[PDB]
Order: C-alpha cells, then sequence, then structure tokens
C-alpha cells in the first residue's frame, strides 16, 4: 500500500535506519548507482540505474548523469511501483544520483497515480558552495513533481535534535560530557608506565588556580587536524574566553592513523589562540577503536 | 594513582558511563545516599553516608543533608582517598547529596594531600529556579574547597554535543529524521487492518499542496502531554511558519500507559497553533518498547 524509495547514497542509508529500527508496514526500494553501496543495502527491492554511464561507480555528484540514468531505467522503476497508492521519494539533496534521479523517480510515481511525498534534506553549508547549489536546483526540480515535499536543511538539524530529545537521553548526554572532562586529563598523565608524560608539569597548571574552562572538538576526513583543533576552541566555554588563559592543558586522541605531525598542529593552533605567557603543555593518545576520527579536548586554567 | 568520586545520584550515573565506555588505570568510588540507587552502581568502592539522617532514603534535594551525611561519615571517606595523588569529585549540582556531600568530599581529599579537581555541571534552567539556586551555592561551596573547578552549564550543553559531533554521526542524526517523518505518517494512515483512519482524509490533506514543515518534540515526565507538544510547536521548521498552515496532520506516539485525554490534548494545542480555517486530521499509536515516553511529530502544509 506503501512504498518508500531511497535514491542516492544518503538515501539507502536512511532507509536502512528505517528498516534496523522496527518499522512495519511498508515496502523498502532501494535505489543507486554506486554498485557496490547497493550490495549494503538492507532494503527487500535493489535497483541499479544508469550501469551504461557509470560502469557500477558512482555517478560523480554530476546531477545530470543521475536524471539521464534514471531515464535509462524507466522501465526497472516503473515494476516496483506497481501497486502503490502512496510513495515517499527520500533523498540526499546535493549529490549526482539523488539530486537528478529523485525528481525524476517521482515524476514517474505521480503520473502512475499514486500520492507522491517528497523527504528530502539539503547539505550542510560546511560542504560547500556547489552541493548547496546543486541541492537548490533539485529542491526546485522536486518541488515540481511531488504532492507535497519535505525540506529538511541540515543547518537547522541541530535544533530539530534538541526538541526530538528527552530529558533522560539529555542527562545521558551531560554524562559523556563529564567522562570526556575526566577522561582528557586522566589518560595524558597517569599513562601505565613505558613513556609518558609527568606531574610536577601538571602540578604547576592546575594547583590552586581556581575556575577552569572546558572545550571539545572531533572531527574527520582529510583536515581532521586543523577542524578538530578549531571546533575545541569554539566552544561556549572557550570561545570567548581561551585568550586570558594563563594555563592550557591539551589532549589530542585519534585513531590507529593518528601522525605525530597532526598532533603538533593542532597544539599549535590552540597554543597560538592562548595568551602570550600561556603555560601550555599536552600530549598524544592512540585509542585504535576510533577508526579515524580525533578528539581533541583542552582544558583551560588561570583567569 | 588517580581516584573518581562519583558524589550523588547523577554522579554515580557519569561513573557508570565511565565504566561503560573503554577506561583503564583509574579507580572508581561511588559515594550516594540512595541505597537502591547505589546497588546499581558499577564501581568497585561504594560508601553509603548519612543512613542516620535518610535510612537509606534519598537526601531529599535538601543540601544541608547531603553537608552533614558526609560529615557523619569522614572516617570511611578518609580510608577510601589513602593513596592517591590526585582525585576527581564529579557530581550534579542542585540536588540535596550532590549539592552538600561533594564539597565536603573535596575538602577531605585536598586536605589529605592530593590534588582535588572538581568537575560538576549546573542544572538546566527548566528544572527550576530552587534547583539553579542551590547548585550556585554548592558550585561556590566547591570553588572554596578544590584546586581547580569544572563547570559544566546544562544550558549551553546542546553545542558542547554539536563540537563534539563528529560528520559521521551527524547524518546519522538527519537519518533518523527523515525516519521520524515517514514513520509519522505512514504509522498513522495505513495501519494493518483492525480500526484506523482512512485515505481520503490524507488525500485532500497533502494533494498538490506544495511545501511542507515539519516538526518534532519528545518528552516525558508528568506534564508530558503539553511539553511534547509544545516542543514540536517550537521546532525551527514551525515555530515561525504553522499559523498560516491550511492543513495539519499530526501523529502522537507514546508507550503502554498513554492515556486516550493525553492525545485529545496535544492536538487541542497543535490546532490552536494553526490557521482558522485548518483542516487538523490526527490519530494515535501505541508503541510498547517507549517506556513512558512520547512523540509527537507534526507535518503542516499549505501556505
Ligand atoms: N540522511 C543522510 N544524508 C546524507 C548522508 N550522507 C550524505 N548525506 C547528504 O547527502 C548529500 C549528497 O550525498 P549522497 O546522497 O551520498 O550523494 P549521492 O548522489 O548518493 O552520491 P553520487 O552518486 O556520487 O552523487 C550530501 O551533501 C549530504 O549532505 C547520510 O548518510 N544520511
Ligand atoms: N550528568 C548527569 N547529571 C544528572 C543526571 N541526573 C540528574 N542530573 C543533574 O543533577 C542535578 C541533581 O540531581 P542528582 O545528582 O540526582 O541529585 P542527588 O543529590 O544525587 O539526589 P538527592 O540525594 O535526592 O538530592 C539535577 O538538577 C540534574 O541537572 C544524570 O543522570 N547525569
Ligand atoms: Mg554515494
Ligand atoms: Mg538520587
Amino acid at each position: 500500500t506503501l512504498k518508500v524509495i531511497g535514491v542516492g547514497g544518503g538515501g539507502n542509508n536512511a532507509v536502512n535506519r528505517m528498516i534496523d529500527h522496527g518499522m512495519n508496514n511498508v515496502e523498502f526500494i532501494a535505489i543507486n548507482t554506486d554498485g557496490q553501496a547497493l550490495n549494503l543495502s538492507k532494503a527487500e527491492s535493489k535497483i541499479q540505474i544508469g550501469e551504461k554511464l557509470t560502469r557500477g561507480l558512482g555517478a560523480g555528484a554530476n546531477p545530470e548523469i543521475g536524471k539521464k540514468a534514471a531515464e535509462e531505467s524507466r522501465e526497472q522503476i516503473e515494476d516496483a511501483i506497481q501497486g502503490a497508492d502512496m510513495v515517499f521519494v527520500t533523498s540526499g539533496m546535493g549529490g549526482g544520483t539523488g539530486t537528478g534521479a529523485a525528481p525524476v523517480v517521482a515524476k514517474i510515481a505521480k503520473e502512475m497515480g499514486a500520492l507522491t511525498v517528497g523527504v528530502v534534506t539539503r547539505p550542510f553549508s560546511a560542504e560547500g558552495r556547489k552541493r548547496q547549489t546543486q541541492a537548490a536546483a533539485g529542491v526546485e526540480a522536486m518541488k515540481a513533481a511531488v504532492d507535497t515535499l519535505i525540506v529538511i536543511p541540515n543547518d537547522r538539524l541541530l535544533d530539530i535534535v534538541d526538541k526530538s530529545t528527552p530529558m533522560m537521553e539529555a542527562f545521558k548526554e551531560a554524562d559523556n560530557v563529564l567522562r570526556q572532562g575526566v577522561q582528557g586529563i586522566s589518560d595524558l598523565i597517569a599513562v601505565s608506565g613505558e613513556v609518558n608524560l609527568d606531574f610536577a608539569d601538571v602540578k604547576t597548571i592546575m594547583s590552586n588556580q581556581g575556575s577552569a574552562l572546558m572545550g571539545i572538538g572531533v572531527s574527520s576526513g582529510e583536515n581532521r587536524a586543523v577542524e578538530a583543533a578549531k571546533k575545541a576552541i569554539s566552544s561556549p566555554l572557550l570561545e570567548t574566553s581561551i585568550v586570558g588563559a594563563q594555563g592550557v592543558l591539551m589532549n589530542i586522541t585519534g585513531g590507529e592513523s593518528l601522525s605525530l605531525f597532526e598532533a603538533q598542529e593542532a597544539a599549535d593552533i590552540v597554543q597560538d589562540a592562548a595568551d602570550e605567557d600561556v603555560n601550555m603543555i599536552f600530549g598524544t593518545v592512540i585509542n585504535p577503536e576510533l577508526q579515524d576520527e580525533i578528539v581533541v579536548t583542552v582544558i583551560a586554567t588561570g583567569f
């Protein structure tokens, strides 16, 4: 009676999240151009489009490919729609597959008679200008091919999460913040007994200082070192009041691939942000359970 | 070498979170007045204080009890400190146990020679005026008994989570938002086949409307009905632009205890917020996996 079709990479991930969470009496269909990513989809129906233009590879962030690739497979798409009274076209706008194919997939199911509802997201502004522009063009194309369209701008995703967070889960977040503050110091000073830092350095930093401020920044990807350091500096506690810090304690924790040059980089970032006479000591921790994300946590004292 | 002591209810929950997450080379101690809650603590060291004043019950949000209850057990507290070079006093300020005992526990370990570091949180402003005032008094007492004090105001917890959220986890949140939007409609209309709503009502609401806006609000506790409805109305998509909605679709999902009067209440809240000529239909879903929290999700159309 109801069919939900995830088109694109992020569209498939949302569908897989709809399945892992208990969802019944809905028929799932995964549409994508990445051959490998469709193998990861838990959806019953899987449709690969545009194999002649991509050879099983991704659409390559070009929405013009996504438009044609969906047109080349008009046959198979209509077959999966058959029998549906209402259809959900869930996609992430800004890419090449979802940005181009989702409007096509919508117009097919709409002209086939079903109630076509689009449920899409605008990308984060940090993803670049081109991805935002392509998304805007796709949302306009989506609006002209659906009965109703739901637009989720990722820039306002933080507040949607806040209103959808119960008070029980809120304290669980506060629990993890207290953990990150304590672990950020203990994993740096008392580190078993091969080679690490000592105590007298930490003593001078925190002995009878008084009020302290904390910042946490987690980042991954190419420029993960600069980004994680920037995120930690712009936390509400330290964005306006690290320049007066006379003592700084920094913990950088990363996966197996965490280079030592990457550690000095984030250290130099926090060091420059602090006072000129700052007394900064830092160290590095290798937690392999983190795949390739780093967690820069910094404590500031003095004032 | 390092000891972390969670004093109070929330203090124990943070310690248990420090243990479930892989944390090594630290000695955990749980201090509290709730006899049952200390049975739930995974900490190796457990200390119940003030059994004569509370008989194993909670301190009752009176910080004066927490001060004496920690003084009555000065003996056992000093025994757990012994051998520590640095001690962490993690507590939630605003209560009765943590607000009063944590300053005492800190001054004991500080005069015993260890490096005393306080890691506490201010309560949410939504928790009341008295709990904020008691926390402010306790933070002042904490500051006068520790070497350094870390203050986490829960009002700014949302931004700390944002900077500590990697881009991989950010899309996982967006995945769950798309799920909540689609599930909020499918669980309302096509509901198997005993007794529920029909299709022609949903057809008139969404046929050729165009742009739509979504709001999600999750709440639990005593006044959970009004709160969850208020949270959904003040989402970034609907807080400024539901008054012009000519059609509203509302899904209220709750646990086993979800009363039917509770459903009409939240419906009347959203109904009043919309336009006078609004065409609102709604329904109720019982998901027992939710213990006692409700999830009000609302779709708006028209404009
Ligand atoms: N909900 C959700 N959105 C995502 C996810 N990953 C990326 N996005 C968003 O979707 C936009 C486009 O990414 P994709 O959907 O993967 O692009 P695609 O069309 O599937 O991939 P290409 O065929 O190479 O163009 C990005 O700008 C992100 O904002 C995800 O895992 N979940
Ligand atoms: N980190 C964290 N903080 C919490 C948690 N629960 C409550 N809090 C905060 O702690 C403050 C006081 O709550 P509790 O710590 O439970 O008070 P308590 O002293 O342990 O309990 P009483 O002995 O009855 O006074 C509240 O205002 C909350 O803001 C939690 O689970 N984790
Ligand atoms: Mg992809
Ligand atoms: Mg308690």
